[PDB]
């Protein structure tokens, strides 16, 4: 096995020229190697207040956010208060629409539902605003007929999986998955007295943070740290050591195989594939050319449950981050990668491989 600094120079031998060649100001990395994290950080999460990345900086990790999401739901699953099966107007009556009656919880959570746009409308600001989008919305095909990402659908399964709970969607993620997951630098919002590690985006050279919008939270909000992201990797490659069974379950069942996409296979939040596989199939299927294509999707009912030889990810950016997490239970070994500044998809994958690829 690979001494620790074996492995920070088969890291920095890829994160440094990325972070140069890329711009990107600052970057935290974690790789689970033998059942151990070990973590990396670089660079400056504040460039004109010299602040540095460090192991508690808080990055935006933009649609990394919809595993937190499938965990959720598979809580709420495993407890007994959804079944993906049920009907969205279970949970959301209003939705009256002939357009609606076919449309499952299933559909929203894995993006089968018929074609909803990539974000809800920036003019959306209210509730009455946000019925009136989804009572007028036309599908393009029918429930199943494509899978075609989108924030929309996702987001407003989370809404709908947290109502038997009672709770809204950022108490119950904080009381069901990251207070007993221990993940104390994990937010939705984040509090006055951590925006002091909360690092500025960066794009075309300016600072960003993400824009407030509706559904946020539950598709693309969520803010977290180094430390965080490597243990949420760790219980969500074995979870073992989980106490609480319905997260545990829940956790299994975000790695059930919903839908077939190809070589692809939709979870809650989580893709995965196959394992073994060739890198060009995931640096590839990363280009927003494929990953955001509508593709016809096939059904696999009951979901399969989960298998350890696979490879599990999820890309996530904001205008000012990228975020790229990935591991292989059959391995156990994983890696989260967290920038200040988006850059490009395969970029994110390939230097990812790289790295684990030299750690087999």
């Amino acid at each position: 096995m690979k001494t620790e600094q074996q492995i920070a120079d088969i890291v920095n031998r890829t994160i440094t020229p990325l972070m140069q060649e890329q711009a990107i100001p600052g970057m935290a990395v974690a790789v689970i190697y033998q059942g151990k994290p070990y973590y990396f950080t670089w660079g400056k999460a504040d460039i004109a207040n010299n602040h540095p990345v460090t192991q508690q900086t808080l990055f935006e990790l933009g649609s990394v956010s919809k595993t937190f999401n499938g965990v959720l739901g598979g809580d709420a699953i495993a407890r007994g208060e959804i079944k993906l099966s049920d009907p969205v107007t279970k949970y959301w009556p209003e939705l009256t629409g002939k357009q609606w009656q076919g449309i499952r919880l299933l559909h929203l959570a894995t993006y089968t539902e018929g074609g909803l746009p990539l974000k809800i409308p920036d003019d959306v600001r209210d509730k009455a605003a946000l019925l009136h989008f989804y009572q007028n919305w036309q599908p393009q095909w029918t429930p199943g007929a494509k899978r075609l990402y989108a924030n929309s659908s996702i987001g407003l399964f989370g809404a709908l999986a947290v109502k038997p709970s009672g709770m809204s969607y950022e108490e119950a993620m904080t009381r069901r998955v990251l207070q007993p997951l221990k993940l104390a630098h994990t937010w939705i919002t984040v509090p006055q007295n951590e925006q002091k590690d909360y690092a500025w985006g960066y794009r075309e050279g300016k600072p960003v943070h993400s824009s407030p919008g509706q559904l946020d939270a539950e598709a693309y909000g969520v803010k977290s740290s180094v430390i965080d992201m490597a243990r949420w990797v760790q219980a969500n490659m074995d979870a073992s050591h989980v106490q609480e069974k319905t997260l545990q379950q829940g956790i299994a069942l975000a790695q059930s195989r919903y839908w077939r996409i190809g070589d692809m296979y939709q979870g809650l939040g989580w893709e995965m594939l196959n394992w073994p596989l060739k890198a060009d199939s995931i640096i590839n299927g990363s280009d927003s050319k494929v990953a955001l294509a509508a593709l016809p999707a096939v059904e696999v009912n009951p979901p399969a449950p989960a298998v350890k030889a696979s490879w599990v990810h999820k890309t996530g950016s904001t205008g000012g981050f990228g975020s790229y997490v990935a591991f292989v239970p059959e391995k156990n070994l994983g890696i989260v990668m967290l920038a200040n500044k988006s850059y490009p998809y395969p970029v994110r994958v390939e230097a990812a491989w790289r790295i684990l690829e030299k750690l087999q």
